[PDB]
């Protein structure tokens, strides 16, 4: 699980949008 931080970049930055 959380292979790396750039999944969670896109996991903020689509709640954002």
């Amino acid at each position: 699980k959380i292979s790396s931080p750039t999944e969670t970049e896109r996991c903020i930055e689509s709640l954002i949008a």
